[PDB]
Order: C-alpha cells, then structure tokens, then sequence
C-alpha cells in the first residue's frame, strides 16, 4: 500500500488544478526557503538588474548624465549604483529634469530596497529549525505491566527547548453506523505529553489500555486499516528565543513489536556521565529458536 | 430578521461615538490594510510632499543653496531629495547656518523615515492571512448514530498549518429565571477541536446529544431565538512561520437539515489520489416524492 | 483601610532599598514609555549632542577639516552631520589620519545609530495598548437562580480581539490551621472565561455557589478580610496582529449589592441596531421606602 | 553523588559528538550571548577587516583610485570606509571598471551589513531576561494540616510579569515491573501554578498528600533515588512587553525538613508597607534540646 503521509509528516495527497496564490506567501518561499548563498544571489541579481535598467532608462534620455560618456551603459550603470546606494560621489550628477526626477525615484527605490531587504533578512533569521531527531522506528513492548506504543526524540543542540509538547496521533480508515467509511485521527494519551525542559532524550509512551484506539490490535489489523502514526513536536527554544516545530510519520511496518530502545544515557565514568545518540535508533529484540 | 453576525464573522452592530481613537491603530490601518500598490503610493506621496516642503523651506531662506537657481523650487526640491536620502552630491551643498541647520534636520528626518518605513514594511510582512475556506452552509445529519451539526474548512495553499484550532459557537437570545432576555454564547463540543496538521480538508462536527445546547431544537425553534453560529479557526502557518486565523458566521437559514457534504478527497487514480475543492460547497439531500 | 491594589491593578506595595537594574529594561522604559513627541526629542537630542561632540573631537585635532574655518565649531558640527548621516558632500572632506580615522568611527556610529533607532522604533510600534474599558463597579445580583458576582468590559475599538481570556481573582487575608495568617488568591470560576471573538461588550459572571470562595459572604465579612478583586484580560488583537493585555482592580466598596448593569445594546431602530457605551457604568438598583 | 541538574537548571550530562551544528544557531550565540560591549567589538572588528580587505582588493588593481596615493593602504582603506558606508565624498571616486565594479559590490555589502547588523541588534533587544530570583533552598513543613514541599521566587524588577506559570518537577530513578530502572519525571501538583500578576514574592507549594509522588518519603529515601527538583517559571513581562522565563534546580540536600521561610512582606509602618528580599533566603527551624 502507498504512504498517505511521508516520513517527514508531509501529505502525499494530490491537489486539484489551478486556483489560488498569495504574496506574503509568494514573496516568501522562493525567497526564504532557499539557502543563504542562494538568497544572496537572488538579491544580488535583483540588485544589478534594477541598476542596469535605470541605467538604460538614463541613457534613454540622451547625453544627460554630466561627466559620463555618450551612450555608454558602463557609465550610467555606475551612476545608478552611485545614485541608488545613495552614495552620490557628485562627479557624475544628474542633468536637467528627467534625470534628477528619475533620481528622486531610484534612491527612493534603494530605500525600500533596504527596508524590504531588511524585513526579509529578519523573517529568515527567525524561522528557526527545531533540531529534533526522531527515532526511525516505533515499538510496542511492556512497560509497567502494559503493552506500550513508544518512540523517542532527541535534541541535536546544546541549547534547551522549554515547554515541549508532543502529540502522537493514530490515523486510520474507519466505518460508521451509517456505513460511511472515513479517515480518522486519534489523540493517543501519552503517559506524558508536556515536558518542561527538553534537553537530551525523551521517550514518548502510549499505554495500550482498554481505553486505547489500538487495544487488542495486531500488525495485521493495523495494516488492514492502513494505520499510520503522526508525531508533532513543539517547544520554545532558548537558542533563538523563539518557537520551534518538528514532525515525523510512521507506518505500520515501522513498528517493531517486542522491541526496546537501548539506553542512550550510557554513563561511562573515566571522565563523566554522558548521552550517546549513536545508539538512538538501536532497538533490542528477542529472537526465537529456529528448528 | 437582520444578521447580527455577517458571513465573515464581523459584527453588524452599530457603535455610538464621537469618543476616542488611538495611533498605533491610526498609523496602522489606513497604512497597513491597503494593498501594496496602494501602500507604495501612500509613502511615495509622503516622500515627495516632505521634500517639496523642505524645498519651500530652503527657498524661504533666500538665495542660499550654492550653485542652484534663484527662487527655483525645481532646484531646491532636488537639493532636499539629495539631502534627505543622504546622497549629497556636493555640487549643491547648503549655505550659511539656516541651510546647514535645516540639513542636519532634513537628513535626520529621512533617517527615521527609513526606520518608520522599515517597521511598517515589517508589520505588514507579518500579518499573514490564513487561506482558510469555509463551506457556505452547515448541515445537521446523522453520524455515528446521532444528529450532528457539521461544517468544513479547507486550506487554500500548499503550506501546512500546524496546531489548528477550531471553535464552533452557538449565539442566541435566551431568558433567565429573573425574566431577563439576554444574548447568550454557547461553545459546542466538537468531536475534535484541535488538528495537528491542517493540510487538506476538515469537517468540524458537533454531536447533538442530550448535552447539546441545540438538543431537541428545530429550524423553527432555532429561528425564534434568532440563533447564529460563529466559527473561529487559528493555527501556526508553516509558509510564514507565523500565526494565522480566520472566522465566519452562519445563520439558521444556512443550515441544510438532512444534508451531507459530498466527499472531496475524490481519488481518481490514473495519476494519483487527490482533493477537489470544486466540490467543497457540495451538499447532498434526499428529496421527498411529490404527489 | 488602604488599597493593596490600585484601580489599575498596580501593586501599592513598597519595595526595599537599592539593589538591581537591567538594560533592555533601562534602555527600554525611559525610551519606550514616553509619548512619541517625547521619544523624538530624546533621539533628536541624542542625535545632536553626539555630533557636537565629534565636532569638538575634530577641532581637538587642529585645523584638520579641509575647507572649514579655524576652530569654528559651527563648521565641524556640520562636517559630522555630513559624515555621520553618511551624506559626505565632499566639499569638507577629512584631513590626514586622525580625522579620516575618526570618520570611519563616526559613520559606523550613525550606522548602529540607525539600527538602534530602528529596533526601538519597532519595539514601540509593537507595544499595542488593549483599548479595553472596565466597568467602574462590580455587582452581586441574582442570575439564573443564584447570587452572581459580575462586572463587564467593552472594546473601545472597531477591530476585533480574538481568543479573549478574562481572569477574575479574589484576594483576601486568611488564616491556616498552623494559625498562620496569609494573603491568598482565588480563581473564581466564571460562567465563561474564554471568548472566541471579543467585539463589543462582555459581562463576566461568577455564580456564588456552595463552591465559591465568597459563599455566604457579606459586604461586612468581605471588608473584614480586606477582600479585593483583580481582573486580568488578554487577547489577540486583529488591529496590530499582536497580543494585548489589560487589568483593573476592585475594592469591597466598589461592589453594588443588588445591582444590575443596564443593557448597553440599546437597539434604536430608525437607522440600525447599536451599542451605547455611554450607559456602560450605569447600574440599576431598587431603593427601599423610607419612613 | 554528582548533580544531574545544576543549580540553574542546566543539564550536567555529557554529550557525545563530532556530529552536526546549525547557523541561525552559529551566527546567533557567539554573537548574541556576549555583552553589548563585546558585541560592539565583534562588529567593529568585522567592520574594519572587511574594509581593510576591500582596500587590499583595490590596491591589487594598481594605481586605480583617483586622487589617492600609490599602493598606500592608508588611502584605499579610507576609500572603502567611504564607499561602503555609502558616504562617497567624491574626491576619491573609483577608476575604470575593476574599481567601479568592486564598488557596486562593496556598497551592496555595507547594505546587507546594515540589514544584518539590524536584525541582530533586534534579536538581542528581544531576548529579555526574567529577573526572577529563586530561593536557595526548599522546605517541607506543615501548611493547612499537611506536609508541604515549598520554595519561592521574587521579581527583581519593578515591572510586572503577567500570566506567570510555574512548574515544579520531581526527577528520580525508578524501577518498573519489567525490572527496568529509568529516570522518571513527576509533575507535582501545586496548590496554585498560574499567577495573574507576578509582582512581588510567590511561595510555590506542593501538598504532600496520598496522591503525591513523594508521599511517605524521607530524606534518606529521596537521596537513594537520587531525587532532584526542577522548577520552570514563565511569564509575560510588561517591561519589554515580551515573554520571559527562568529555571533552577534543587537536590535532596537542599531541602530543609521542618523549615519555614521567614515572612518577606515585612510591613514596617513609619512610611509604608513593603517587601524585603534580604530575608528572601531566610528559613526558620526548630532546634532540638541537646543533653
Ligand atoms: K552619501
Ligand atoms: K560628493
Ligand atoms: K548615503
Ligand atoms: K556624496
Ligand atoms: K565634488
């Protein structure tokens, strides 16, 4: 069967045809999703193709610019870069009314061009990534006398995330009395969804009790309903002093029945007590005697 | 009867005044509610008419501006545009004390002008709109063996909204023991008010059970209390990595009794599984045999 | 008796002696609490007394500045304003090493001076006031068969506040088994503390039931315990697209026993249905036949 | 035994790596954790060494810069500082194509340099610290006829913190039926975890009742499980009109059994009613008669 939700928690559902688009959305992804090196280019290019134009625009007025060359674009281009950046050496001042007036316009442009450039540079500086690692598998094993759906996540940074909240949601196809078959979401009660200070590792646990949406359920029954599990994480990072988000999705076949995450708090004294994320996806299992 | 609440959730009540108004409110709507093209004008005009004034202010000092023309506004205007944007080609330097002093003043003006012009450009850049679509009607039909008040909303963009919250509120006129008739608000319990990842479509449902404020009601009883329904949606948008929200209101005559929304996750394989918002306001109903 | 809490919800408690102070606190009240006109001054003054200094600093190097006058402060001052604002007409360029080097320093100054000026101008633009009016009195009258502590608040603006939360807290002196007398806070359950869309008026109500901290309490008993009531309001304003806060405090003698707020939704058709805040503090009472 | 949690709530666990690091994290601590005086250096240096380079880059083009000195770095350096800050006196204008081209580049650099320099100045300006003081010890004494775990915190500033939230968490080593020994976290219910207006002092209390994770425990049993207590405080600060938070941790040997904090609201009339934080860490204890 196909994955409804990818592993990164992204919907694999197709959307239908043209209809819609916004700007703070438009003027915001292509410009704030690409790596800085890319971003700088996207602005360096914009920066130059605006000058080059105002340069064309100048030369389009004649031999206006004072002390420049006749029709030389590599003389008007420079006048713009000196006019827009509000540098104005003076040695190349505008001439007449068309120029001067175009100036008041080019500089105003480089003004907002500074503002905009600044807004963006800040929107970006404020889209902190979570730095949260999710275990590659899930497991269902006994804990405190009950079968327990588990999974864990770790902080890949030395800065603390405070007020961390984890949501573990079951998503399967069900059918109602009205015989209607629908996709449904279930908020699995975790023995702890709020963690005051997320610093190192955290194992989220769902005790499968008579009150659980997956009570008396097996790998088979789960697959039948095309069961999937979504995990959303959020918290206030201390590093950026801002909010942070992270999600991941699991499939039925990513659940190791009988598994046990191996202890990551591997305290090896000879220097200090530590945490090892090298063992983070490690899962213990009991194998049964073949014949 | 009239609509207490408009379709977009805006109150249709009249307010009585001549009293009070603020500034971060004043200096914020007329300036941050209008489309960018409009916004640009509102600043392009403020830009020039301040220059134009400072030009008037210069000429008013006499034949001061060195290397300009006598009383020519079309020469002092350009000096301001050159002084404010802090360009200063030099060929038109100030003259004396009144000028220079006016300069240190004009330039400072264009300074904050940059600041202000920046704050704004940012405030705006951060008032994301939520592209949430609300269905034109509501429906009361059976779901899980119970009459259920339903309505739905869709994400008009490809970006995901994290931590979505919907509130469906009944607002009607009631009467207390003290014989007082008051407009009351009722928070209807939904079979689910928090959505982890609002990605495609969502049908909000209110099971009308013996605990419901509309239990045993009918279109007639609902109209009598002049019942209305308000819906508030909020969520963290991944596009702008910011918060977003939306509201909408419905009246009694917008509730199709017996209706069923038509499935939108119209999976037409031959390419992929999808979602169609063309069928979003589509409601199925049983028609009774005429005689 | 003295007011522990003023009417605006401010503590009237004295703090003891010197010890402590921060900067984002220092560099933040004196500069962001004063009215804009004041703010502009505080920056206009800073702006000038920095130039005037760099001017002194220049003249302190000798007859350096080119094309200026000997020892004339009203010639170096202007050089700074032309150097800091990064204008640089050129006609007065620096001279030697001390000057030029001082320049690289003055301009860098006017740089951060732009940044800082910008940060602040934005912090300010983002300290939205609530615009929430609290009724001057409180009342205790029957509602739905029970004695009910009430009070109301109104939105003094045409923009909606969404997700409004009101907290009504009783604060009195109590004594424990250990015979210890302490000041205590009580969260009074309101028949509704969360309001999805605060637009016009809202009457907060505390049903005094056997579960109430003021059950079987009288004006006298309340005064004895020096009872006070605090009300905190918060919500997401749509206007500034930011959070908003407002608080107020009431005394025992600001509670009208037997009172009834008068209806503010005074619907006078002949034009439309309205809201009148002129009647907001109006309270009805039944007077008893004197003899 | 060692402290799993430091006094300031920082984890004292070792992390194992050579793996991963980010940028809005990189370009954010070394740059936004250091005191302003330090911050100013970190930029004043970056400012000059970029200028100095562009100077080297110019001279590397030969005797280009018009009106300068042959191969003199102390002439091209000043040209950059004049080109970057977009000053451009003009007397030192670029020369040819390599220069001018380098200009449009340098100036653009000083542009973003302004942007970046601005974002940062703002990020910082918005990482408010909470001036919350935590008591050095905790105490378990009787309150309302029950052993109660207590601790307290004070506001070190005159600004009010709105919507204060405190979480007091027990963290100890426990063992499950499956014979697994795990470090568990316990959210102790406080007789009050949310404070409307955190203005002076606050004594957080945990009634040790039959429902408490430390019911029937003793200093010895607590030490055996290597019990620790973590406290997280958060709130909206009115000073910066922003959010703030603080954490602190206590170990078993920091719990005074039988202790009582001494009253801090030391009301000494002869001027006014106050609060003394000099007695904040003051704990009273009964001493048993020696023989
Ligand atoms: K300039
Ligand atoms: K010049
Ligand atoms: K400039
Ligand atoms: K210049
Ligand atoms: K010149």
């Amino acid at each position: 069967k196909p994955r409804i939700l990818n592993s990164d928690g992204s919907s694999n559902i197709t959307r239908l045809g043209l209809e819609k688009r916004g700007w703070l959305d438009d003027h915001y992804h292509d410009l704030l999703t690409v790596s800085w090196p890319v971003f700088i280019t996207l602005i360096t290019g914009l920066y130059l193709v605006t000058n080059a134009l105002f340069a064309l625009a100048y030369l389009a007025c004649g031999d206006v610019i004072e002390n420049a060359r006749p029709g030389s674009f590599t003389d008007a281009f420079f006048f713009s870069v000196q006019t827009m950046a509000t540098i104005g050496y003076g040695k190349l001042i505008p001439i007449g009314p068309l120029a001067n007036t175009l100036v008041t316009l080019e500089a105003l442009c480089g003004m907002l061009g500074l503002a905009v450039a600044a807004s963006l540079i800040y929107a970006r500086f404020t889209r902190p990534t979570a730095g949260v690692l999710f275990s590659s598998r899930m497991v269902i094993s006994d804990f405190e006398g009950k079968p327990t759906l588990m999974m864990r996540l770790a902080n890949l940074r030395i800065e603390q995330i405070i007020e961390a909240d984890v949501h573990l949601v079951l998503v399967r196809s069900e059918i109602s009395q009205e015989g209607m078959v629908f996709r449904r979401f279930h908020d699995l009660t975790l023995t702890r969804s709020r963690s005051p200070i997320f610093s190192l590792s955290w194992t989220v646990m769902h005790p499968i009790d008579h009150h659980s949406p997956i009570y008396g359920e097996t790998d088979e029954t789960l697959r039948n309903s095309h069961s999937e599990f979504l995990v959303l994480f959020t918290g206030h990072h201390e590093a950026f002093a801002q909010n942070v988000h992270a999600r991941h999705a699991y499939s039925c076949d990513e659940i190791i029945w009988g598994g046990h995450f191996v202890d990551v708090f591997t305290t090896l004294p000879d220097g200090r007590r530590a945490l090892d994320l090298g063992k983070f996806h490690e899962i213990a299992q009991h194998h049964h005697h073949h014949h």
